[PDB]
This record gives C-alpha cells, structure tokens and sequence, in this order.
C-alpha cells in the first residue's frame, strides 16, 4: 500500500512478490512482470519471493512456463511459507539459485480436485487429475534429483518439510542465512 | 393422508400392495424391504405387487429393494404408473418374470449413475474406479433381466433414453403394457 | 381438518375424493391409492374425484390419468374453483357423460413447462422429451374433447382461460353443474 | 386446540352443522369447507348450515370453490362474519341464504378489487391483465346480484379499499341483519 | 401439554369441561377462532353457568379480539374475566369486556391500554384510507371503553395516547375491572 | 418422552407440578391450569412444584405467582439444579416452611431485564415500568424472605449467585433437602 | 410409516427379533438399537435376533454403544447387510455372531479409516489426535479379531476409502455367508 | 497490479494483450477495443495475445474472434496455463503459423453450455439455438484445424483435455513454444 | 482496463467510436448519449461508429440511445459483434441507413418486449396497457427501419428469434456484413 | 466513465446529466452543479437531460427549487423516460425551453410513501403526504395551465404520455424533431 | 488515510507501522518494507512499530526472517499491544533496541491451528503445530535468555505482561519512558 507502491518500488530492482493464492489473475500479473522484466533486459536476475499456500495448478503452470522460456534466470527465495504449487514454483527457479529463510515452510502434497456428474464424466476427470499430477511428479522429480515413486509416495499426503529438509529433498538449492 | 383404523397405504399392503411413489434413499428403501420381509411372513406364496412411480434416488438403497425382492419366495409384480427413472427404472425391471407392467402412458428412463467426488487426485481415482464397478454391476443385472447385450445397455444409458411403456415392452424392461380392464 | 376419521376420509367412505392442491408425486400416490382401494371395495358403483388444481407433474397426473382408465367403475370429475394444466387435463379424463364444473369454476389449458441445464445434447434430449411429452397430451386431450389435434396445439400455446359454459363447448366437460 | 370419542371443538360445532372459516382462504382452506359443505348436506338436506366467517380473503379461486358449493347444496347455508371479512371474504359473507346473512356489532366488512400479478413477454401479459379483468368482472356482477347495488357502483366502491362497519355492511346489501345481543 | 385422566383429556381440555377458557397467548384469528369456538360451545351445552375467561395476553389483531368480543357480549352466559400476569392492548379491553360485577385481576396482574398499531404502504389515497380506518377503529374501541369502564371518551383518548401500565388496584379504580381478586 | 399418560402427567396425578424450562407465557399458562385442575381434585392436600427454571417473563412468573398465593391448597416448591431470576422468586413463592433445594442446587437473584425503544417519552414510561416492576419484584421478596428492602436491593444490583445453604440463611428457602 | 393388523412395520418385525438400522449411526439411533436389543434380551436371553444393516455409518462411540450391546446380551445377533454398510456401519456388519454375518449379493460393504476433527491450541490438537489414532486402533483391533486378518492389513486396507463386493466381503471374513435368493 | 502505466498497459505499448481471465461481454470489449487500437497505431505490426482462460461466453468469444480475423495485423496467440473451451477456440484462432503453447500448457475443447426453462417452445427454440451455435463453432474450428466436422463432433462430445504436443498434432496450434 | 493519459475506450473515443458491450440500462444510456451528443459537439459531419454488443436491456433506455442517434447530425454507423438482441437489435437497426453492420458470426436476436405487474386489476391494466404500445411503437420503427410489414414484425418478435449476420441483412436490420 | 470524465466535459458546456433515480446524493449533485454554473456565467442558458424514474419528492424539490432560484435558464431535455419526480422536474424547466425527444416517454402519477406506528402516527404520516400531493399538484398546475382537478383526476394512477401528449398535456413546450 | 500517504511518509524516515493482525498480506507489505530501507541504506536503523494481536505464524516468519537477513538493526517499540506472533516479533528486534511504553501490554501463548479429516490427515497436522511450538519456543528462549522449558509453562495458556515485566522476561530491553 505505501507510496509507485512498495511492490513497483521492488519491480524497479526485478523483484517480484508472490504472496497471495493462486488463481488465473495472479499468475496474470506474474507472467506480465516476467514478460515486461525480460524486455527492459534479457540478462540480469530476477528474483521472485514466494509466501504463497498454492491454488491453481494451470495457473501455476503459466507462470512455471513463463519462467522457464524467458532468457533471464528466475531466482525464487521462499519466505514464511511456500505449499503445494507454490513450492512446486519454489523448485522452479534457476539451478543453483532457489532459496529459503531459515524458518521459512515448504509442503508438498498431491493435487486436489472435483468431479461431479455421470460416472462417464467422473471418470473423464479422474483421468485428468491423474495425469496432471504425473506431469507434477515429473517434474518436480527432475528438478529435486528424486526419483518418481520417491516423489508419489512423498506427496501422498500433506508432507511438511523446513528448510533445511528442502535442502535435503532438492526443492531448494540453500537456506539463506543471516 | 386418508384414514380407512388406518391410512390408505396401510389398507392396500393387507392386500399385499406397495406403493413405491417417491425419490429412493435409505428411508424408503428400509420401509419397502420391512413391508417385503412382512409380507413374505404372512404367506410365502401369494403374490406381492409393486407400484413404481419413481425419479430413482440412492443405487445402494434401490440394490436393498433389488436384492430383497429377489431373496423373498412370493412372486414381486412391477407395474410403473407415471414415472419409471434410473434406479425406478432397474426396480421396474427387477419385478417376476412375465409379472413386469406399465400403463399405456407411463414413461420409463434409463441413465448411467450420477455422483460426485472430491478431494486428492487418489480419492477422486478411488471413487471414480467405484462409480465405474457399480455401472458395470447394474448393466450386468439389467441384461440378464432385458435379454439387451450388456454393450447395447452401455449405449443405451450414456445419456438419458426415454422410452414409452410399449417400447419399454420391446427393450425388455416389462412384460406387458396394462391395457384399460 | 376436522374429526367425524377426518372430514377426507368420511367422504372417501362415500367414493369421494378430493383432489385439492398441486399435483405432485406425493398426491397422485393418495389419488391412486384411493382409486384402487375403491374398485377393491366395489368395481360397479361410481367414484367422485373433486377438482381443484392448478396442475404440477405432468407425469404424476398421467399416474392418476392411466388409474383412472384402468379401473372399472366410472370416475366423475367434478371441477370447482379451478381445472388449470394437467388439472384440467384429469377433469376431462373423467367417464364421458359424468365431466361435471360448477357456474364459477375456472378451466385453464397451456403447453407444458419444463427446463434444460448443461450441455447442448442434453438440452436437445430434454426438448426432444417435453415435445414429445405435449404431443401425447394434445393427442389425449383429442380425443377426449373432439376438437382436432392441431385446435388442440394452437389453443394450447399460450395460457387459455376457460368459463365453466366455455369448458363445455370446447368438450373439456360434459355439463355445468347448475343449482 | 381443546379437546371434547375424543373430538376437538370444531368437531364439535361441526356436529352441530357450524363450520367455521377463521382463516386466509386457500385451496387447503376451501377444501376443507367444501368438503363440510357436502357433508352436512348428505347427513340431513334440510337443516341450515351455519358459517362463521373470520378472513381477510384469500384466492378468488379457491373462494369461487366455496361459492359455487354453497349456491349448490340444497341446505341454506347461514353466514355470520366474526371480527373482519375482508376481500373474498366479504364476498362469501354476501354469498350465505339471502335473509341469513349476518354481521355481529363490530364486526368489519372490506371490499377492494383483486389482486394479482404478471411477468414475461407483452402477450402474456396482455392474457393476464384479461384474465384478471374478467375475474373482476364475475365478481362484480355476482356482487351486484346479492347486494342489489349496481355493477358500476361496485366498480367505483371496489377501486380501492373500502372499510364498512356492520350497520353500512347492511345498509350496503352485503348482510341482511346486524345480530344483535 | 400434561394429561388428566377420567377418557383422557390434556389440561386445558379437562378445564374447559369446567367450563374454563384460557386465553394465555397473542390474540390472532387462530386464537381468537378457538375462543370463540369454545365459548359457542359452552353456551350450547348450558346457557344459564357462568363462563370463566382467564386472560393472560400482550394484545394482537383488533379485529380477532372484536371476534372474540361480540361473541362474549352475544352469548346468554355470563362471562367471567380474570386476568393473571398481562392483559395489555386488546388482552385489557376483552378484560374489561366481562360481564359487569365479574371482571377480576389478581393482586399483581399488570394492564396495559394504548391506542391501536398499524401500518400502510402505497400511493397517498391508500394510505388515507389507512389512516382513516385505524382512527375509526380507535374511535370505536375507546366508545366501547367509555361504556364499560365509566370514564369519559375524551379521558380513554389521553390516557390510551402512549403506552399506559395499570396495576390490578389501579385497573379498578379506572373501572377496567371489578374487584382485585385476594388470597382466598 | 416416555408412556407409563406421559411421564409429567403422571407425576401430575400425585400432584408433582415439573418446571422444568425457561418461564414464558406458554409454561405459566399450563403450570397455572395444572395448579387450578390440583385445587379442583382436592383443595386441602399440599401441591409439590419442583422448579429447575433460568428464569423468564416477569409477568408470566407472576401468574404463576398470584394462582400460588390464591389456592387454598399449600403448595410446596423445591429447586433442583437452578433457580435463577423468575425462577428464585417462585421458590421464594412456596408455603412457609415447605420451600426446599437439594443440596447442590443453585439459586440466583437479579434486577429484571428489558428494553426500550423509540421517542424519549416512550423511553420515560418503558423505564419507570421497569422501575416499578423492580420495586414490586423487590417488595415480596422482602416479605417473603424477611430481609430488607434495601438489602434485596443491593442483593439483586448484579447476578447473585447463592448456594442452598446461602439461600435457606437468606431466607429464600426453608430448608436444606438431605438425603433421606 | 406403514400400519399393521394385530404396529408401524418396524414394531412388526421387532416381534419377530428383528431390527432395522437404515440410517445414519448418531446417539439417537445408537440409544435405540441398544434399547431394542435389551428389549429382545429380556424378551426371551436364547433367541437369535435379526439385525439389518443399511447404513452408510456414523458416530463412532454410538456404534460402540450398539457393538458392546451385541457383545455383552446373550443372544446371538444375525447381521444381514442390505444396500451399504459403509465405515462405522460395516464394522457393526462384522460384529454379529460369527457364522450369522451376511450380505446380500449386491450389497456393498466399504471400510476406511475413521474421520473427526480438532480445533485450538496446539495441545488440545495433540490430545484430539492422540484420541483419534487410538479410537483408530482399538476398531482395527477387534476388526482383525473378527475377521481373521492381521492388524497390519486391516491398517493398510483402511487407509482409504476400500469399496467391497458381498463375495469379497465374505473372502475378507467381514461376513460369513453371501445370502443366496432361497 | 504493480505499476511501471500498470504493467498490463505497459505490455499493451509492446502490442501485447493479456486474456486470463473468463470470456464475458466486458472481457471482449476490452479485448476488441485493444486489437483496435492496436491496428490503429500500425496496421502491418503483428498483435500478440497471451491467452489463460476457462471460457466463458460464446457469442462474446465470436466478438473477439470475428475483430481478430477483421484486422489487418497478424495476431499471434500463445497460450500458457490454460485454454479450455472458448478460449482454446481463440488459441485456434489466431494466424496460421503464429498460434503457439507453452510446453505444459493444457488445452481443453467440449460442447457448447447453456440453460433452457419455460413453454416446450420455448426449450425447443433454445435448443435449436444452442444446436446452430454448435455447428458454426465446429464449422470452424474444422476450417482452422483441418480436422473434419464429424471428428470435431465427437472429440467435444465431452470434456476433451489435450497437452500442448496433442493440440499441435490436432491442428489447435503450429508449434510448441520452447524455452529460448 | 488498459491505459494509452486515457483508458481504451476514451482513446477510441478521440476517434469517434463508441464501445456498447453491455446490458443496456440507464446508466449505459447516459453514457451513451453523452458520448453522442460530445462526438456532434466535437464535429457535426464526420461519421460515428457505435459497435454494439448486447444482450438488450431497458427499452426507454434504449429509446434515449435511438432518439439521440436520430437527432444528431453526424451519422452513426452500426456494427454488431458477437450478439445483438432485444434493444440490441434495435439500435443496431438505428443506423445510418446503408451503414449498419454485422460480423460474419455476429448473431441478432429479435422478440417482443418483457415487462411484469403487479397489484390491482386496475394497476396490471395499465401496466398491460402500455407494454402493448411499447411494443407496437418498437414494431412501426422496427418496420420502417427494414422495409418488412409490421405484421411479420409481429409474427417474427411473437418468440426468441435468432438470425445469423447473413440473415439479419436479408430481413433488413444490417445493410452489409463486414468481410475480413 | 471515458475520459475528466465524459459529464464534466458536458458540464463545461452547461450540460447537466440526470439519468437515474432521483435520491439525496443525486439531488445534491445536480444543484451543486446548478450553483457551479450560475457562478461562472448567470445569463447563458443550462441544459439538463432527464432520464430518471423518479424518487425522492424532498430531493426532487432541492432540485426544484434551485432551478427556479438561479438566474440562467435552465433547459429540460426529456430522453427516454421521465417518470413521477422526474416528469416534475421535466416540467419545471424554463417555458418555451422543456423538450423531449419524439419517443421519449412521460409518466405522472400520485406521490408514494408509507407509516408505521400508533394511530396518531399513521394520521401525522397521511397528513404530510397529502399535503405533499396538492403542494405537487399546485406546482404542477401552474407550470402545465391544466386545473387543480385535472391534475388530481390525471395521476390518480400511473398515467403514461408519448412526447406529444405530454406538449399536448404542457408538461413540455415543443417535441424536438430530428434536425 | 491523510495525506505520500502518512505511513510513506514515515517510510521516508525509515519506520514501519505494523498496526493490524498479521496476516501474508501485512507480512509481504512489512517484509517489502525491509528490504526496500536496506536497499535505501543497509546500515541506519529500522524502526517498527508494533501494535498486533498477532495472526499467522508463516505471515510472522516471513517478518522474522527478514529481520534476521538484512543488515541494518530493527528497532521494535511496542504501542497498546503485541500478542502471540505480535510479542514474537517484539521480541524479534535488534538486542538492547527492543521497547514498550508504559502502558502497553505484552501477550505469550501457544499456537492456534485446526485439523480436518482421516486420523492420519489429523496426526500430520498434529505433529506439524507441535513442531510449530517448539520452533515457536525455542528461538523464544534464544531471544529472551528464558529456558525452553520455562517458555514452554509460560505460553500454555494466555499470559499477559506489562511492560516492566515484559523487560524482566526479557522479551523487551526497555520501557520507553516520556522524554
């Protein structure tokens, strides 16, 4: 809120602030600051802060892909809490420059959804969710060096990890200490 | 509502008559297999005659009904009136063989079950994989009481078929439309 | 409401039912509940169906509508108050001869209602449905009137409000009940 | 509620061929007294029927249902309106045996036009204001049949509410007699 | 709600064969149908005993207590009126509608008389139609209250004018009641 | 719930009045009826009014009040759990000597409750109504306890919660209950 | 709702010893299944009674109230399973006497672990938890008994929500018998 | 949000147009205002429309769709998270060649949705309506995919969810966009 | 949404064209009006171009849009996008004749007007009463505006009835779809 | 909402906007205005638009009598609907100078209102809207030429003019045709 | 809401006012504060203001860490109140510059959470706020100098602290008095 704002005062420096849900307008913004950052410069760093319980998986997505296309290195730094897709956006930040604080949590878990109606719809959408967290799992199974059924067993249910334990895993590269 | 003491419900099952005439759940399937269970006490021989004016409801609750009629040794005559729908229409279906009825204007529909599912990508998948086992369950039973191939029924029910009484008598689901006496 | 059993129930005891509110599945369950205990009771004497409705089901009233053809006594219908939709649909299902509205009644004759929610083959099978659904009460009502199936369709697409003395004309009853 | 076999009191006047009609006027309400209405006459033809009226109106319809059995039966049917008999209410008070139609001292009398509603397209609601027009019209001219005013001074005093005491529901032709202690 | 035995009754029943009537609620068409029901009802069984009318009411509609009025002031019986706790609004005129020398309130009832509640909506015409009712209807409740307390028409306007609380002594002394009914 | 008549119809039979609920005009009107149907039976044998009650209308408290003080039969009122506002004055209402807790039922006095609203005249008069219910309410209970008027005054400024044995030394209640 | 010359068709068969339970297990339906199973006790100690199941479960401790019940009268208890006995309703299913257990051919028996809540500070959320895993085990524990099963299976085939057909109900040791049109 | 202009005006000046949201008459009015003033400024510069969305309204997509194939830029669409229904009807909108999705992006293609209540008339013009309106959606799509109407037909008989690779051998795009 | 310092439609605007996609009520209406009569202010001969794409709305609503576009001097080219229905139409139809346009999937919905009552017999009359000339008032422009006879005006607005671009210019309300 | 805004461009040119429901908010808008352009210039003559259904008569008056306070001319431009308090204000405008557009509609009925409380309220409540009616229906006489009676008989119920019926009625001087 | 609004304004002196419960909204605002004044200068003090009732402990952490990272000292001084995370990041400041006034008031307890669901999905959420806790009490005790197991007693239930006893907790280094 304080006065540009605080968040275009850190846009100036390409730092991006992640700290809401996910929903289609959030990514919206993220995907046009990346955008917008790589065309005043295509080399330099950026840096996205994520405080962010997750949201939507294809919204998260936009914003994933957006990283990985654009030229500059994405550094993601994880402060108070980074869960579900947001700690998948967490692991997809540049190799060797995703970060977290020291007290700051990461959980990993397996997607939710609904389906409602006809058990051929049902099943319809089964299929989908099925195969969205398979594309996670992939993934995520690349980017942390774990392998696929380590990363399925892992994420059958809300698995709370520090930071330290997010080293461990390969979600993040380093605890940003003091 | 009306009073004979008892209420005209009450009055018609002393003549071995159940009146299925509404949405079944757990209620009304608890009621529909005590009045069967009763009847079958009273006389194990004589016919029990059961009036289906049904939109469906609960699979499970319509299978108490399904699996009670078929347990009992007295004959279970069906005769829809109105309305035969989903789970209505399998009851319909379910009745003695040859002892199947409609009226020349009631309506008979056929669908695949209706659900829900919510939660992790694993319970969604557990629930999915339920909701599948249980159609196949139903079109198996519906083709051997049709004489329909159970990929003919799979067809038939991908989207909800309307049918007239007499080509519910053509498709198998009765015996017989009841014409005026 | 009052006590003789109810006043219902004392007048069921004279082949007499009343069919007074919305037509649903829970009354059309009463009504042939009623009319298959009468023919039970006596196939030969005459049953007396009381109508005031402003319609409902349109399935519901064809569960009372096949009753009531199916039975052996003869039903009379007795309109009062009002005969609206599948309400006046039942008043003219009565036995030929013995369709009966008293001076003031109010007979109202309209296509059915119905909705369609969700894909764009499931609302073609819900009109394909309520089509095929009027087609059948226009034929029915046909016969029972003798007016012609397509006077029937086009007096039928708006609401019609009928007098008792027009209901008889049309051939929806047989004779106004006078004092 | 009171209880007086085992009848509550309007039981009790019911024997006595006293219905009582303290209520808005629906088509449960009508039904009610149409079916005491046709009771009464089959148990005896020839007393008077009594009918305390206590509405401030209702349905034109269900009232209609309740006019045309009392213009039916073969017993005089008696009106007493008690407190208020307002819009079809006051219609049915006039409706009662002509010289047995009463009105206690206080007892308030109303009369307005009635009341409906319309929606949808330009024809529709052109059907609905006819339909409603010629209601009125009925009204009206059975008014000006029991009161012996003119239909275009019904029309006048109808526009809006008009409250009468007993003595100007008599003066009006709406009763016959103020009952007096 | 309790039952008494005898047939089986529940307890207003079984007063109501003492020929008791209890008026214990707002005054509605419902109630007032029941009472006048009951009263019709006891006449007819004896027109000579006398009728007991507990009243225990915070009022309701004018015209359900007038069907309540007309039928005590009909009736050949006498009808006694005893308020316990609260006859306010129309509860204190049909206290004060008892059959004169009858009307009794026990030591710490409490009565209550304003002037009639009411509302309208709509175009000026409907609500001047309005306004002109409940006037009338105001006029004719405080005549009818002049004739049985003994007060004069233009003293019941000012003291009915806003909410006016009477103990049972005071309720006597206005006239309202008879007698303040003591531990007997 | 339970048929032996119900349960409450027959305790009514040994003239046993349950109060049981929050006083409203509902329960006065029924407690009232029982209490004249009791009179009716037998005038001369005592009534038992067992009272678990957190209090209620103010005016349906005192019909039951006044039918209690008129009836020739003496009516005894024991207080079981809770005897709060309304509740505590009716048990303060039982016959001399007959006014009974168990001995861990709990007894609370206060100043009634209400509300106003509207002109700042109708504000006046629904104040000095309050008033003077308060003053009447405060009036009996010094007869019937034997305190003060100023002290019933002060006693009831805020919730008063007292004990059985606080009650029987206040003069609310006659006697302690013991298990016999 | 039906009557019945001599009853509602439930008081009906209560004559007979037998008891419906089609409906959600909470403490009012638990208070009367217990209530008619002490009823047929005092009624007569040695006859079987009947107890049908149609539920799709319930209140944990209610369905204890109904199981210690069976367990503790001495007349055996016949479950037949009819529609669904689903969590807390197919544990009932397995408690009747062994060889009495039954389910008709398409009926379903679902079995998963128990469901609760917790809310407010962190050691009520521990006392709320260590409450639950315990409930968990004591049902697991007696199913194991009941069935045959080792408690390791029974855990793992809880862990989610486990949908059965009559046949593999009875191959389970759930029932005894799928109950065969006679 | 954050500010620069904000930063969706900013990208605007790039001839950039965001679509991430639902697809309703304020939505489309927006977009067809943006494309053009976008030919306006220069009407031989290509148009760039990211485009995230679930759908939404038909007859608001053909605003957006009929504006696109009305201009004189090309107008490239890139699709990222999502484009189900009529937003993957856009994606296959825009210049042969130029319609692109980022390499996890899903594409989603079902029958059209609507509602119908009132006289069988009624429901059976609604019907006819929504049935035509299905027909020109898979006239269409037939001409800008290359897939025949019959298959279109029955690949939208439901929910149909394809990856970027899948959409691009369906003819809903030309190339996957890969990081550069 | 966007800025160019103006928001989108204030930049078309400076081009003389003005954006409909909504709902019409009195609120668009003023909008709309004021937008007319400041383009006539600005230059009373260059054309104006109204793009319409709504669902209808408020007929006198409507009618302060048709009268204003009637009494200006400049002419006001219509195009319709995406749908034009009810009040939709008949401003698209208002048009400066030989410039009124339709989209090639753009879709035109004409019907009777819908309104509702309530009351007295006497209020539900006049209410019926003047929706009946509303309507015959919208069916002699509707017949003037495309040379058809109000009698299959009449018939043709009795239902929903929905015309493609293509047909809408054989009936009249478009003289011209726009082609790519 | 285009960009000032699209009304503050209007007002430079003396053009007032009233195009919704006539409240205290509203009310206090336009008479600000009204003031705002007396200042600047007190001999051009304002142009005030009306398309409004009505609302408040205290409001409605606030903007009543700031019109005939100020010294410009104030010009009423009926469009599309003017309605209850906005057919007074249409008519309130300078004569010779209130228009409508040719299908501009104009609506005058009685004033609306409600009471609630003792009887003495109800009478204070009737009293007041009453005199609030013939204080409107004054006004309205001397601004149209019609009679106290008329008026009174005229808006009895809701009463709709076309533009020509309301210069017919001299609610408005002229129909202002497509120039 | 006076107007830079008043908190830029006292941003430009580099002090930030924490005046609401935390939540991930207030915490993202208060960290991008932080770092926005080391970015301005990593070496001048930072100044926050808190009076909080607390809110989420992730929100809090993000705050917490932030302090930690950046180079210059933050300055903590309590007004009115700092409970549950609002006393943790009281505590948080730089040793020797952590305040409160005179009045203000200091609250410790345990943390707040709820669990939903399977056994299994309790005991993951059970397990996680004891971790939560004992995080929570462990840099606690680093902070005040207070054993673990007496922050552990001391933060079972609600515990209010005034000022001076926060100081002799050590959660604060000095009561700020009025100069």
């Amino acid at each position: 809120i304080p006065t540009y704002d605080i968040y275009s005062r850190l846009l100036k420096d390409r730092i991006i602030m992640l700290g809401s849900q996910i929903d289609d307008n959030v990514a919206n913004s993220i995907v046009s600051q990346l955008l917008f950052l790589q065309a005043q410069d295509s080399e330099k760093d950026i840096y996205l802060y994520i405080n962010s319980p997750g949201g939507s998986v294809t919204a998260g997505f936009a914003i994933y892909d957006t990283i990985q296309h654009i030229k500059p290195d994405v550094q993601t730094i994880c402060i108070g809490m980074a869960a579900s897709m947001g700690s998948f956006l967490l692991a997809a930040g540049a190799k060797g420059k995703r970060f977290a604080l020291p007290n700051a949590e990461v959980m990993i878990h397996q997607p939710l959804g609904g389906a409602q109606g006809q058990a051929t719809e049902i099943e319809i959408a089964a299929n989908h969710i099925l195969k969205t967290r398979e594309k996670l799992n992939r993934i995520l199974s690349e980017r942390t060096g774990q392998s696929i059924e380590k990363i399925q067993q892992d994420t059958d249910r809300d698995n709370f990890l520090t930071a330290a334990e997010a080293k461990e895993y390969g979600l993040i590269d380093e605890v940003m200490e003091p």
